[PDB]
Parts: C-alpha cells; structure tokens; sequence
C-alpha cells in the first residue's frame, strides 16, 4: 500500500462551482470556456512505484500527465497552455503547481468523505469541481 490509496481509481464529475470565473482567470478565450464549461470529465488516477499518473477523459478533450511527487515536468493543459508543473503532497493533499508566463494556478485534489474534491485557485478566484467514484 502506499498514500494514495484513497485517489487511486476511476471518477466522474458531479458538480462544478465556479469554473467559468476560474478560466476567465486564467485567461481561457470564449469559445474553449464554452466547450470545456460544457464538459463532464473523468478522472482516472494510477499509481505504479513511485510514478503517479492522472488522466482526464471528456468530449473536450482527453489528457494525461505521468509525474514523480516533488519533480518539475512538462504539461500542455486541456486549454493548451504550454505549463511547467510540480505536484506534492502536503498534509494527505495533492497539490499541483502550474507556472507559465510568468503566471500561476494551484490545483488542489483531496478525499472528503466519498467525494475527490478538486479546487482550483487563481489569484483570489476559486472554482470547486467535486467528483465521486463511477
Ligand atoms: O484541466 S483543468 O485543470 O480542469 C483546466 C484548468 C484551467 C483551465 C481549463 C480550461 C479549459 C479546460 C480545462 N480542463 C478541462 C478538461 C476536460 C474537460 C473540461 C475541462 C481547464
């Protein structure tokens, strides 16, 4: 067994609060907030040794990143921002630091009783995304 037993396996969005003024924020154009807005992603979260994977499937799009805890990699967003990403776990939570242009946007994902909340913040703009298990 391992620390992220409990994020390990295959969820379903089921609300979304916010989200818009999140990606405003970030600085998403119009036609990407509407159809990504519009989207009901799953989360699909493995583990092999020390390699975390995270993939997310919509009729948006599909993504996947493949991480070490503490270790900066490469991500090209779902809004295809090209962003230098260091996730760790702080406290039982993942959190997930995207940097690019000079910017930032912490993503945070934690277990709160059967549900994987994931809390999106940029710069005083927050936007919750609560999944359960499919
Ligand atoms: O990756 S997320 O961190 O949610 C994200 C973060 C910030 C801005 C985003 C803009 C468009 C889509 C996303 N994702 C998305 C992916 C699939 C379906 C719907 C939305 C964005």
């Amino acid at each position: 067994g391992h620390m992220c037993d409990a994020f390990v396996g295959t969820w379903k969005l089921v609300s979304s609060e916010n989200f818009d003024d999140y990606m405003k924020e970030v600085g998403v154009g119009f036609a990407t907030r509407k159809v990504a807005g519009m989207a009901k992603p799953n989360m699909i979260i493995s583990v092999n040794g020390d390699v975390i994977t995270i993939k997310s499937e919509s009729t948006f799009k599909n993504t996947e990143i493949s991480f070490i805890l503490g270790q900066e990699f490469d991500e090209v967003t779902a809004d295809d921002r090209k962003v230098k990403s260091t996730i760790t776990l702080d406290g039982g939570v993942l959190v997930h630091v995207q940097k690019w242009d000079g910017k930032s946007t912490t993503i945070k994902r934690k277990r709160e009783d059967d549900k994987l909340v994931v809390e999106c913040v940029m710069k005083g703009v927050t936007s919750t995304r609560v999944y359960e298990r499919a």
